[PDB]
């Protein structure tokens, strides 16, 4: 009953990229896979992608549920639909003619493109759009009872045609019986070689069979992607959309149009986001929390009531309560307790940390085990590398790791323990013990008056 | 002679906030209080603000000079008015009515709300201004001779009258006496429950009485906030404002739409301010000093001459000539005197710097009465925490504190005095002396062939 | 056959400045450099620029391809031209006047200026341009056949000249031999002290000669500068144009509207930029390298296929495939290697830094010459500093520098060594050797059920 075909095979040599076309990114997806999220909502009974060049690459990565056919010659659009031919000739029903890269497009308007065409029984629908500037778009000629007689493109347009402000913004739907009749009829006695979608409108046209066009109340919606401008606009847009979505639900931007949040991206109501923000990928923000000016989020989980202060977080969880920051770095499967405390120039690295711990300042803790209510002091380091291997090491409940010390693993440090500040670890310590690898402190009278930084010697 | 009536009650449903709705911050302050900022633009001799749910909170917050009503019940705003009637009933006078969520209207504009009022000696007067879309406002109608007839909602509107542009920004000066004559008029031959302020203009159509309305030039300017989307909206108006006010006093913005700086911050001219610097509370800015893109500051006072560099600056003090950053955090009650340099990755917490002093890497000094001219090498920790209590150190005048070393204190370092690169300090060290507390260098020919890092060994 | 004169005499006082307002910058250049560029489009057989006040400054900085005249006094326009009469008085040809406050107009705009002038054989040429909201612009009044006929100031024009939208921007053309000539004519016959070059648009008129306007399609392009206000508008168009061209040269921008890049930075086709990042000076990025929010680079070029995150890179060469950050700092005079990695909280100052070597935390080296494929472990630090003199360390390759290790240069780490973590190293280490210089850990057990710290004691 509904088909869509999805043009992917585009050169876009205006973009400089070797990426195919549709696969930059927009807002944490590609813009393939933003037409493949509207395209979805008319429910297609099937969905055919024509890809061109590297078509391999394009299909290597979102095999999405999608036939796949090939153009390896450019004859232009109405050859890359008759690549779907096989799939979808024969067939009745109402088919969605659309490009990879118009990802602003919504499946709202594509859902009001086949009702408004199945309702009026057209043969064909136009999705068109109005703009002031219309130069170089296709035209659409109505009659004076507005009917849409054809499309005209710009170099064909008589002067009183420039006049239209009514454009095409190439998506349509047929009806997939006349589509690929009509295609063959334009293909075999085309005189020619490339024959695009617009010369099946050309040819409805001579039959007098209906075609009508749907207006796009929003003409930025209709913007085809062509190079890395449109690109940053098609950024843009999306940005607005996701961030006023997340807006009406509750949440708080200090400037929504310098916020960064990919379309995925879930915050529950009441979080609080400052200016510069990114949270990327699966990332998940519960309820109250605030993110700071600076925050970089990816593939992560944070809790509820936590305060990200300019820091970075990189596929961890986080737990209820958490801070972390400022200039924190959280890395890939870290586990920060609920009330773990995380401070400034902070790294955690594959490591779980028990409740409330802290460890607020010039920290690593990689590959460790960590207890509740630990404390790091300004300085640890937990070596885990010898040039070819890591090891873990385990640090108990209530542990107090000294400052400036180095714990070189595989050590455990037992249950409410102590590590003397300055002290380098290369054994166990058992529960409720102190350990201590430190010089002890000598002092020389006068010595310094005989070193270049002292006041005498300047 | 003026009088002020604040409509704080409302039920903010679409905030999705348990905050009631007037509480939410604009730049540093809750809309409610910036609207307190316009009122007393016109001197009122009375301020009436009128709060309904969680009434409590926003009293225990800011008890600002203002009479406190309570509206139990949602009857409407005429009813909240009606709730000022014990503290301003029989008072002759102007009385503005105002809501706590229009916070971008200026004491200016409510200035010329009541010259426009005393002027033409209306009974009551609209401040209103101009649309395209003006759906959904009340409209005002006027005669063919241009007076204030009435106001007309959307949903009783003829459609010639959806035509008009002019809207109701809820925002009127009713002659005090009159008012509340109306208010119970409305209120007792009502015929039904809730009464709207709105209801006042319509007696006075009923009797003839004078009616005017006074046009803003700026529509913008009457945003009432509803949801998070105006409220990032009017952040952003607020933004512009304070921003340009700055600029015109001799601050350059390399990116004034995307700097925070809350509405009281003061910075002297000639200052640079880098795109994404944020400045709240209680900030002081002194002349020529640089701001770099990240440098966050809060309650805190920074000289002239200083460059910060992507820094967090806390409740603290900065003298002229500071250089602090890249990615410093200077936390609360920290003071740096004259010249004092605090470089990259440095942590300054509670403690006070002598000038000329410098901590230019990966440092924490926290509790400390430092001298002038003293030397923190990078690496260096002051430990002032046992897990129970925090303690004191004090660094005299011209100290060499050496790279890597662990300060512990209780404990003081005389002038002049210099401790040796890698040593655990637990002892004082007098003046003009050195100490030392590291383990001796031992060298193990070829001992590193039998390790894993080694090339021999991969 | 064609000459310039620049107008940067100027008082500047609504920028509330010292520095002579044509100094200040707008994307890495000052004002007048900018005019200098497009000045420049012409080809001009000779350039004078008139400065005034700190007139040495102005030429002590940018002593660029141009003559220098000062005027002394504030005479107006018309005397700041008189003071290139010297140089320019007697030659034929078409002369350029334009302000040094109007760094957006373009060379393409004052090439099409002249064009338009010879084209016409005009003695005089207007560069205009039009706008809805010319209150206080000279306006420029046309014939019944759109001839200029005049210019009309605001405060001499009549309320139907109010009317006129096209607006004169203050740059002109005009033959220099009647010029001069129509500059002595007011200057003489002035009864005035101050005359405008716009007077000698006034002869023309009087004695008949042809004088034409050019107008400029694109109004915001004419910007004159007065205050900082005009400065960041500046600012922002200029960012816009600089951005745009990396895009359709195949730059990838998050958001090129608050991306800071100056005027003279190189981009190759493939980088891919997120919002808030900073490029600056004589600044190069290779193809495909990814720059993080927060980058920040100066004078430095970064090779191809590298990625910088959220770091500070200053006067240094980074090699392809490079990955700094997050939070790294590489400072003047360091050189990265290829494949090297610099992480998070590291330092790099004065030092090259051989291939595959890798710092990734908390770690400073400054002063050093390290080899291939070294490691430094995290919280190791290079001591080059005893308060007078810097000392160099040579590492060679394959070393493996331990974990919160103090190297105390001048010292050598031979190849294939490594230091053990936590040591203070204060001589040279023998290629193959380990060094260790750090106290043995020692146990006591019990021993923390006696600290503040301890479960038991809480
Ligand atoms: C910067 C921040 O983040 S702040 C929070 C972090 N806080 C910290 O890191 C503080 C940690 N505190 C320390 O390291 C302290 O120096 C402590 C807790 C080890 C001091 O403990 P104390 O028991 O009071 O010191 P004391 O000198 O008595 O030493 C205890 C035992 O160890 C021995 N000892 C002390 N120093 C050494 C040493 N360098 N080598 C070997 N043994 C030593 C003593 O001989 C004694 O043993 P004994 O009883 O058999 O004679
Ligand atoms: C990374 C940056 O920010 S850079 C700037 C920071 N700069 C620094 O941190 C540099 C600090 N410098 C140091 O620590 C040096 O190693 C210094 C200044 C202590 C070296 O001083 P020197 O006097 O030249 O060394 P020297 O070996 O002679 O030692 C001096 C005395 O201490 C003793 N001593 C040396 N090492 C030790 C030790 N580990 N334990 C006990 N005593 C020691 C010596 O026996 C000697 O005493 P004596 O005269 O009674 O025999
Ligand atoms: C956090 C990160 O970035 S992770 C990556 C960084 N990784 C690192 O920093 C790890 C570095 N590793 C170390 O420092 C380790 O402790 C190592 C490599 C020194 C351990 O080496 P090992 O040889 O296995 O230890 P071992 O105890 O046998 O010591 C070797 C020799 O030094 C001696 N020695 C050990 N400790 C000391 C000491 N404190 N003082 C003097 N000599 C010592 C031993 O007596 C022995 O000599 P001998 O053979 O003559 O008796
Ligand atoms: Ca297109
Ligand atoms: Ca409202
Ligand atoms: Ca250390
Ligand atoms: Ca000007």
């Amino acid at each position: 009953s509904n088909f869509a075909i999805i043009l992917a095979a585009g050169k876009g040599t205006r973009m400089k990229s070797d990426l195919p076309k549709v696969l930059h990114k927009v807002a944490g997806i590609s813009m393939l896979e933003h037409v493949f999220r509207s395209v979805g909502a008319i429910q297609p009974e099937k969905t055919v992608t024509v890809v061109g060049h590297k078509a391999e690459l394009v299909e290597e990565v979102l095999a999405g549920q999608t036939e796949f056919v090939t153009q390896s010659e450019q004859l232009g659009t109405g050859h890359a639909v008759m690549m779907t031919e096989p799939i979808l000739e024969g067939l009745s029903g109402h088919t969605l003619v659309i490009a990879g890269d118009t990802p602003l497009i919504t499946g709202e308007s594509l859902k009001n493109l086949i009702d408004f065409h199945i309702n009026h029984k057209n043969v064909a629908t136009i999705l068109t759009a109005e703009t002031d500037n219309p130069f170089g778009y296709g035209r659409i000629v109505r009659n004076d009872n507005a009917e849409v007689l054809r499309i005209v493109e710009q170099k064909d347009a008589t002067d009183f045609e420039k006049q239209i402000k009514e454009i095409n913004t190439g998506t349509y739907v047929f009806d997939n019986e006349r589509l690929f009749e009509a295609l063959k009829n334009i293909n075999t006695n085309n005189a020619q070689g490339e024959y695009y979608i617009t010369d099946v409108i050309g040819i409805f046209r001579e039959t007098g069979e209906k075609v009508g066009a749907y207006t796009l109340k929003d003409f930025d919606e209709s913007l085809g992607v062509n190079d890395r401008v449109a690109l940053a606009t098609a950024e843009s847009v999306m940005r607005r959309r996701i961030n006023h979505k997340h807006m009406v639900n509750g949440v708080s931007f200090v400037n929504p149009e310098a916020t960064y949040i990919d379309i995925d991206v879930e915050i529950a109501p009441e979080v609080q986001i400052e200016a510069n923000v990114i949270l990327k990928g699966q990332t998940k923000i519960g309820a109250e929390t605030v993110l700071t000016n600076g925050t970089y989020v990816v593939d992560s989980t944070i809790g509820a009531g936590a305060v990200i202060t300019n820091s970075m977080i990189e596929e961890s969880s986080v737990a209820d309560g958490v801070t972390v920051g400022p200039y924190a770095h959280i890395r890939p499967n870290s586990s920060l307790g609920a009330q773990v405390h995380i401070g400034n120039f902070v790294e955690v690295k594959g490591s779980s940390i028990g409740e409330n711990t802290k460890a607020g300042h010039l920290t690593y803790i990689g590959n460790c085990e960590v207890g509740s209510n630990v404390n790091f002091g300004a300085g640890t380091i937990t070596v885990n590398y010898d040039g070819k291997n890591k090891y873990k090491t385990v640090i108990g409940d209530n542990v107090f790791v000294g400052s400036n010390s180095t714990i070189i693993a595989p050590v455990e440090l037992g249950d409410n323990s102590l590590v003397g500040a300055g002290s380098t670890i290369t054994k166990d310590v058992p529960a409720d013990a102190i350990a201590i690898g430190r010089g002890r402190q000598i002092n020389k009278d006068e010595y310094a008056t005989r070193l270049p930084h002292h006041p005498k010697n300047q």
